[PDB]
């Protein structure tokens, strides 16, 4: 499982569960091509977004739907979704993990990068 | 001056100095139109993007120029950038100051709207 | 004015203001004595901690009342108090910065140190 | 496993690894009593810290020494460690894990607790 997103509700204390998360790839006409979508778990973790083989080289943005998920528990939250831009495999084979924390007016997210 | 952008380095504890931030606003054919532009001060602050006329309700995207900023201090970043994609709105307090927090493989990011 | 605190509240985007911030120097036998304390303004920022002349090199820690913010809101919180604790050094950029970013569950700080 | 540590460090995208974690609970006189202590594995976690018999009501800190291991990478960072203060098992037994996200100048922290 080479892309692995992960996600916390800094007002519950809890997971975030079932937050939407949709995977683009920088085509070469530099479009934003769908690449994989999902949704997270009960515990947070959202995995099977791609496979080693179909997950090459490129410049990668992670959307995670955050206005739907505040939305749906009745509360109105300033961004449109937290977004992470990066290139992935440039210099081979690496599993990246997204981790996020999310409040209604603030996010933060951070990247864990392995062999 | 109703937005307003401020950068910190988390790394060196210091604004985060010359750095480009690009505004763009969402457009009815649904891309995203150059609207606003500038670089950081020296307090990590970039002020006048836009006037009150100009900066009518809808949906607009800050980019942070997080990469080129590592690359000039010789660190290797994670992310492209740092986007910050959000709707403005007139029932809403007025002034917006969107602040982010930079780290080579993280960043965080919040909004302060406040005020008549 | 050489030490200077913000705060912001991440789950309504404002100021977080009139919250009570002590602050404590660390004594030669180990305890915490205390230094300084304020609440902070409409701008969630308090001024006017010490003075040049009192704020020498040692070990200084930050309580900010949390909980009592979130209670006052309504709002159950996790913690008792944000504490940040850090050691001041007269090589380093003389002005001192604590800001933080509280949310129920959660706390976020960062050391803005800058200027001659 | 009632309480558990994970910790990020933000600067090289990985865990942090061999951090050490001590652990107080505040005593009738209202000292901070010694309750548990340990280091974070080669995943950035640490769990045995307590069971469940002997965590028991409390105010309890967390101590997380970030400048022993900013200090060992050749960093010199801004704060003595991280803290997290807060009331456990006031409503009957949870389960807790205090995650931190760490850089030299910054950290944040987060709670999840569970059932
Ligand atoms: O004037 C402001 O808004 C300042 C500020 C800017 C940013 C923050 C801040 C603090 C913590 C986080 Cl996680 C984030 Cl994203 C931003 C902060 F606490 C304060 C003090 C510089
Ligand atoms: O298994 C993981 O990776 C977990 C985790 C998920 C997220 C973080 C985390 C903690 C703090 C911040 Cl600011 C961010 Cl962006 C992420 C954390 F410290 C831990 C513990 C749930």
């Amino acid at each position: 499982c080479p892309l692995m997103v992960k996600v916390l509700d800094a007002v519950r204390g809890s997971p975030t569960i079932n937050v939407a998360v949709h995977v683009f790839r920088k085509a070469a006409d530099d479009t934003w091509e769908p690449f994989a979508s999902g949704k997270t778990s009960e515990s947070g973790e959202l995995h099977g977004l791609t496979t080693e083989e179909e997950f090459v080289e490129g410049i990668y943005k992670v959307e995670i739907d955050t206005k739907s998920y505040w939305k749906a528990l009745g509360i109105s939250p300033f961004h449109e979704h937290a977004e992470v831009v990066f290139t992935a495999n440039d210099s081979g084979p690496r599993r990246y993990t997204i981790a996020a924390l999310l409040s209604p007016y603030s996010y933060s997210t951070t990247a864990v990068v392995t062999n």
